[PDB]
């Protein structure tokens, strides 16, 4: 056991940041709004 | 020699699965009823 | 004795990805508006 | 000269959660009544 | 007792390649570009 | 150069997380439709 349980913490921030990019291009794509 | 450097390698792996979900919610929000 | 500055630094990066779901699993209650 | 990679580490787990913050103001100006 | 459990780790990067050929091939099923 | 078998499956992990955004960037040129 070296110290592995330094890989795992640092693994957690980058799923944080990718999560927020998916709610933004779906906003995007529904910008479009509806023409009457 | 602290650092733990070796740590990064299973990091980036966790950017990769995320995106491969956001193509299926596309589908999902897609499919409602039949436009004839 | 009265805190442990340890235990924190490894929370805040964990805490960030729950509260994208907590908010998430409050919208499925959205759906029952149909009786069967 | 003094490095500052200490900075950027440290720097990655707060602003997430600072980040998610933004968008519950954003919807105060969304607050706007519908008429059926 | 050496133990293999520790090796599932970096068996999740594989699945990540595999998943993209396997979408390309079923994609041209919908775009058949052959003239009779 | 007598072996470094160790060396070459660190070029599996990369390749994953370049090849996804690549194809993505390329789907944004079929866009266009702009009036003067």
């Amino acid at each position: 056991m070296p110290g592995s349980l330094s890989g795992i913490i640092i693994g957690v921030t980058v799923a944080a940041v990718v999560l927020i990019v998916a709610v933004f291009v779906c906003k995007s794509l529904l910008w479009k709004k509806v023409l009457p």
